[PDB]
DNA sequence: AGCGTGGGAGT
DNA sequence: TACTCCCACGC
């Protein structure tokens, strides 16, 4: 992992230069990615595109145990459903 | 329950 | 670099 970090007091290393500078906008606090509909401002795009979900309902994600009707706007939403029902 | 926000990964 | 995904922890 030759990718440090240098940030005071941080030891983290990562092996993909994207993986670092995503990892330092924890400590600079930069939020880069914008909703248009709320306008709050996210350190990540992939969070970002979640987050438009709050405004518009859609659940693209549905139970497929046999007769629940449960939909949810994330997959680990529906991984911990899933779960839930027998494991 | 719903969702913010990390790491690791694939493309 | 760009994007999203899963998985995860946390509140
Ligand atoms: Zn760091
Ligand atoms: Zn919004
Ligand atoms: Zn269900």
């Amino acid at each position: 992992k030759p990718y440090q970090c240098d940030f005071k007091d941080c030891e983290r290393r990562f092996s993909r230069s994207d993986h670092l500078k995503r990892h330092q906008r924890r400590h600079t606090g930069v939020k880069p990615f914008q909703c248009k509909t709320c306008q709050r401002k996210f350190s990540r795009s992939d969070h970002l595109k979640t987050h438009t979900r709050t405004h518009t309902g859609e659940k693209p994600f549905s139970c497929r145990w046999p007769s629940c009707q449960k939909k949810f706007a994330r997959s680990d939403e529906l991984v911990r459903h899933h779960n839930m029902h027998q494991r």
